[PDB]
DNA sequence: ATTATGACGCT
């Protein structure tokens, strides 16, 4: 009872830009704003592959990983913006720079963990304590939370429901106890409203956010009310929320492990996990996953918000699917040089912006007909930022997968070059 | 033939 810690020590938010690549292109091209539109890579094969979809387009059924020509069959008015192409490949530079704008704003409020190009986690515990002291017992007004949903409320028109739920939550709030977890989440959400307002002011970009006591719940909350809304998931709301949450919806259970949880244990929803002892879960899924599942199904996760705004690796990848697979020495050399040239550009920019050099070069390839996504992965030294040297070294390091007797066999369906092992410069 | 990345765990 008194000693069963409930993992309410922290306030953690997950901020995620709504259809990020689409918004970047819509800021740049006003003709796309408030339209069904999507961002694509390439244009020859089936119109190109969609990697980002506006909410207007989603309402027609357009999804990521779908061909533009098929999307156009669901949504004939769909507008398309194309990723930049450089040295024969997709170049995501515009979005990395837009991402950095956003990250730098978020960093003004608290320490952030860049979790992907369009989303970051925030540790708000210190910010909330400071702010709670600043109120000096003053109660929290609904006006401070204009886009916040309280998950699980109301109990017992869309905006009408939102406001009822918020009213229930705020009426039930104990503003004098500077140590109540629910008060702390609430103040955290006020700060997140401010962060999202500053992001929109200063970039034009809208985002959603989740506010809870840990990373997994913050992330799950962020998705409950998209777009341009934020959702507070309290400790108390976990039992009902999880009672019908499919296991696959939780971060890291979306794949094979989640499928084996479902199959082995004979269950469907996160909440069912509570009925198993910790040892039972560790037995089925190993000691780490077992402890983690035993606490997660109760709303408790201890993974910290890492103070890391910048990517830990810088990578360059191109698939050569179908009949485009690389089959000669000349071909493999030229594409390794194109990849190495983009990598050199990004690395030099990184060294100047962020005072660090990479020291290790990772070369990965896929060969045709190989089941694996990485047919091979080998590392060598990365000593100077020179594309000719990096491409030569990647060759040097992969060339003994050629089984020919100036040809290349098995032909390569993927090249990948990744700079890693960063050291302060 | 949806692709381009990137974190992290296992061994
Ligand atoms: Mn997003
Ligand atoms: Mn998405």
């Amino acid at each position: 009872g008194p000693h069963m810690a409930t993992g309410q020590d922290r306030v953690v938010a997950l901020v995620d830009m709504d259809c990020f690549f689409v918004q970047v292109e819509q800021r740049q091209n006003p003709h796309l704003r408030n339209k069904p539109c999507a961002v694509v890579q390439y244009k020859s094969w089936k119109g190109g592959g969609i990697i980002a979809v506006s909410y207007e387009a989603r309402a027609f059924g357009v999804t990521r990983s779908m061909w533009a020509d098929d999307a156009k069959k669901l949504c004939p008015d769909l507008l398309l913006a194309q990723v930049r192409e450089s040295r024969g490949k997709a170049n995501l530079t515009k979005y990395r720079e837009a991402s950095v704008e956003v990250m730098e704003i978020m960093s003004r409020f608290a320490v952030i963990e860049r979790a992907s190009i369009d989303e970051a986690y925030v540790d708000l515990t210190s910010a909330v304590q400071e702010r709670l002291q600043k109120l000096q017992g003053q109660p929290i007004s609904a006006d401070l939370l204009p886009s916040t949903y309280i998950e699980g409320l109301p109990q017992g028109q869309k905006e009408g429901m939102r406001k009822q739920g918020l009213f229930q939550w705020l009426d039930s709030l104990q503003i004098d106890n500077l140590t109540s977890p629910d008060l702390q989440l609430t103040v955290g959400a006020v700060i997140v409203e401010e962060m999202r307002a500053a992001i929109e002011r200063e970039t034009g970009f809208q985002c959603s956010a989740g506010i809870s006591h840990n990373k997994v719940l913050a992330k799950l909350a962020c998705g409950l009310n998209k777009p341009n809304r934020q959702t507070l998931v309290s400790h108390g709301s976990v039992p009902q929320l999880f009672s019908q949450m499919p296991i696959r919806k939780i971060r890291s259970l979306g794949g094979k492990l989640g499928a084996s949880v479902i199959e082995i244990l004979g269950i469907e929803y996160m909440g069912e996990l509570t009925q198993f002892t910790e040892s039972q879960l560790q037995s089925h899924f190993g000691e780490k996953n077992g402890s983690w599942l035993y606490a997660m199904c109760r709303g408790i996760e201890h993974d910290p918000v890492k103070p890391r705004q910048l990517p830990k690796t810088i990578g360059c990848s191109k698939n050569f699917p179908g009949k485009t697979a690389l089959a000669t020495r000349e071909q493999v050399q030229w594409w390794l040089l194109q990849l190495a040239q983009e990598l050199e550009e990004r690395l030099t920019k990184d060294r100047n912006d962020n005072d660090r050099v990479a020291t290790q070069l990772v070369v990965s390839i896929r060969v045709q007909g190989d089941k694996r996504l990485s047919s091979l992965r080998r590392c060598c030294a990365l000593t100077r930022y020179d594309a000719h040297k990096m491409s030569h070294d990647a060759f040097t390091v992969i060339k003994n997968c050629n089984t020919s007797g100036t040809e290349w066999s098995p032909p390569l369906t993927m090249l990948f070059l990744c700079a890693t092992k960063f050291s302060a410069s």
